[PDB]
């Protein structure tokens, strides 16, 4: 019913994960979040936060690419579910991303629709070259971090949400061979303190 | 490795769900299958499928819309990934559709990028409507065959590839208390004979 309280029972269902000892085994109301991920991810992010059924708004892309439809399904949750917490949730290994730093090397886009999704997924990369970043997973991280800017910067409803204060959004990433969600970035207030 | 395999191993998967007797609890290399599925469904479809890691390569959006990187993401496991089954997977109590029902009655789309999503969803209940459906299941169910055909139809890759053995397109359905993978369309060889 509000970003607090939606981030500590998230917070609370990974560290009951990473224990190994979940409350919601196979996930044993109105969303509690909506988490943006990676297509390719290994992983639900039900298990990740050992959530029940219905508790979470799903949408995925390859490499978290953004269009309006996308776009669309986040600010549905948020508008018409009333969703409190957006967490665009990032993982190791991303191959989208890897795919993305083979075309920068080409100096070339992949065909068709393909194109659509590396020209989205490049520009954090590049930012990350420039900042002198190398490896796959820096760039994810990077690219987390670019996608909650850019979904505060495309949308005047999530924008408005935040600064109202009834709306927050994190950036937050795993490895799969530990399974902690690292909490990385945060516009809102959370219940952090 | 082929559309056949691919949906053999689905259909078990679902078969020991139904059962009760699951052999990957939470999910206990390339992908079997991707799985297009709605941002509002209740349980992720690793569960529902009884599939273990990297399985699955999943894209979800608010009531199957479908824009450039959605479209993207899914051409991306079929020709870099070289996934051979592609699942459309509906839902029921499909809240997207309820929405979609919505804005039919009230002859406006609603705001933001909101409006692009109603407007992806509304085109296959009027289709319904047309044909004398009047249930959200029912709509959903149709949303599933209209969203398998404008897959088909805007990417040449999927199409050829259909049309050259190495992929195949299913729609499919559950309900959640009854938990069943219902085969509605095929488009391919996937050994059901
Ligand atoms: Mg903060
Ligand atoms: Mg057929
Ligand atoms: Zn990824
Ligand atoms: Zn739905």
């Amino acid at each position: 019913t509000n970003p607090v309280a939606a981030w500590k029972a998230l917070k609370e269902g990974n560290e009951r994960f990473v224990a190994g000892r979940p409350q919601h085994p196979s996930q044993s109301q109105k969303p509690t979040a909506v988490i943006f991920g990676c297509a390719d991810s290994r992983v639900a992010a039900e298990i990740i936060f050992d959530q029940g059924l219905g508790d979470m708004f799903v949408v995925r892309t390859a490499g978290h690419v953004i269009d309006s439809a996308v776009l669309g399904s986040i600010e549905y949750a948020v508008t018409v579910l009333n969703v409190p917490l957006i967490v665009v949730l990032g993982h190791d290994s991303c191959g989208a991303v890897n795919a993305a730093l083979a075309a920068i090397n080409d100096g070339t886009l992949p065909g068709g629709y393909v194109r659509d999704v590396v020209e989205r997924v490049a520009p954090s990369v590049l930012l990350g070259r420039r900042d002198g970043l190398s490896r796959v997973d820096e760039f994810e991280q990077r690219h987390v971090h670019e996608t909650v800017a850019i979904l505060m910067a495309r949308s005047s409803a999530i924008s408005e949400r935040i600064a109202g204060g009834s709306l927050a959004i994190v950036g937050v990433t795993y490895q799969l061979d530990d399974g902690r969600a690292v909490l990385r970035d945060h516009i809102g207030n959370i219940g952090e303190e």
